[PDB]
């Protein structure tokens, strides 16, 4: 069972550049899945989750106006949620 010891973080962008959220999770060798507010997508239009199995990193291109939710991950039985917010000019 995984416990997630390390949750995300808040954190703001300009939407242009690219987010980045880290999570560390209790046992190495794991695969989940990211997300908005709660809606898994298709890493192309504006995303780009990452993983090599040691540790599950993301990565948010430019992000538009919305992208006004949580950046919730989930794998085996953990949930993290961390603040997302957009910036424009």
């Amino acid at each position: 069972l995984i416990e997630v010891e390390k949750p995300l973080y808040g954190v703001e962008v300009f939407v242009g550049e690219t987010a980045h959220f880290e999570i560390e999770l209790s046992e190495p060798d794991v695969h989940g899945q990211w997300k908005l507010k709660g809606q898994p997508l298709t890493a192309s239009p504006d995303c780009e989750i990452i993983e090599d199995g040691k540790k599950h990193i993301l990565i948010l291109h430019n992000c538009q106006l919305g992208m006004t939710g949580e950046v919730s991950f989930q794998a085996a039985n953990a949930k993290s949620a961390a603040n997302l917010k957009v910036k424009e000019l």
